């Protein structure tokens, strides 16, 4: 399970200029988390806040595959990990 | 979790000649696997196998982050997803 703990002061998000692909700018709601990801400490990752989505609230977290698909290489690849609260 | 089942006819890797990253032409051992990723079918996609490592032997599979890391980007980024059967 890749955990992850978003802090205290990571349970908003922002409106930053953000791109979707090399095609238009967004303004999408941007937070952070710490993903231990097995580093044993936390470490301050990015993630995106759907418009109108909750930014991560402070607790547990556990990254969710629903963002992973499989490319064409025959290799999984995340296309935008989907933060998910630890249980 | 990301489940995956190892097809019984891919349950052996093989030796083809890999690239670990545009430095030098490796021989390491290669299979493939099923991973529904939430797609509801099973996805038949590459894997790697370690130098005397035996294949994903045949039943079913969870992908693991071992092999995740957190790019400077801050965000999780696979770089080997390790996969492993599921309990």
């Amino acid at each position: 399970m890749i955990k992850v703990e978003i802090k205290p002061s990571q349970a908003q998000f922002t409106t930053r200029s953000g791109v979707s692909r090399q095609g238009k700018p967004y303004s999408l709601n941007e937070q952070l988390c710490y993903v231990d990801l097995g580093n044993e400490h936390p470490v301050l990752v990015k993630i995106t806040l759907d418009e109108g989505q909750p930014a991560y609230a402070p607790g547990l977290y556990t990254v969710h595959l629903s963002s992973f698909k499989v490319g064409q290489f025959g290799s999984l690849m995340i296309d935008r990990l989907r933060l998910v609260p630890a249980k």
